[PDB]
């Protein structure tokens, strides 16, 4: 009932947080010049987050809710892309994490599971860039008062 | 040049932490059934307010200028402040190499001083998000 159609509800936020995230990459990914590890990373992110929302897609096909309606719409960009990266996933974090919770009190517990995988992988990332964060700062800085 | 940039992420994160601010001192007029979460949020209203003001003795120390210009909202505020929290983590630690760089040190202590109370509240928001939205669902089908 109210279970389901909040569980619903959240799925259907995320599987479009999902499509923003994919598409926040996918144009982070373009702008790297000088961190091929990075890139390589976000690029590997992009691929895994369509899978994601897919996977949460499989999630609103099974309880009946619809699927989203895409919306459009010397440089610091790649420091502050690294930041605004981070807090993105931490954004994914937090909204998996009390999907996880929804779904359990919905009793869908194979819906649970897909979240809390997709929510490792947010964890993964996340750590991925605030530990290599320090490095690309340092580039950055030194490279451009060279 | 490691001044201008130092005076460029600081002017960011002044912007930033006023927004914060008003953010904050918003999502907690919202909260009807969270003692704690309220009580907690309006701390950090102030605890930023001295965060930027302190910012600001940076940015009037290194001669750069200081910048200008049921339904969900609960569980999903809490959510985006745990989001914004680390975004400031990020560009707080950010300012921590810039200070350093810049040989800045005592705008480095500052600026890591700031890092340890958005750390210290991102902590507060994770660790007691489970129970906030648990209230919030078991409350909305009663
Ligand atoms: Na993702
Ligand atoms: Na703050």
């Amino acid at each position: 009932g109210q279970s389901r159609e909040r569980l619903v509800k959240w799925l259907q936020d995320a599987y479009a947080m999902e499509k923003e995230a994919e598409t926040m990459m996918a144009a982070m990914a373009s702008r790297i010049e000088h961190y091929p590890e990075l890139k390589r990373r976000i690029e590997q992110h992009v691929e895994e987050t369509q899978q994601q929302s897919a996977g949460v897609q499989r999630c609103l096909e099974l309880l009946n809710g619809s699927i989203p309606t895409a919306k459009g719409m010397m440089t610091d960009e790649v420091t502050k892309g690294v930041g605004i990266s981070y807090a993105f996933e931490h954004l994914e974090i937090a909204s998996y994490r009390a999907l996880v919770v929804a779904a359990r009190s919905a009793g869908e517990q194979e819906v649970a599971q897909i979240c809390e995988d997709i929510l490792q992988q947010e964890i993964e990332m996340a750590e991925w860039l605030i530990e290599h964060q320090e490095a690309i700062v340092v580039a950055f800085l030194e490279r451009e008062q060279l």
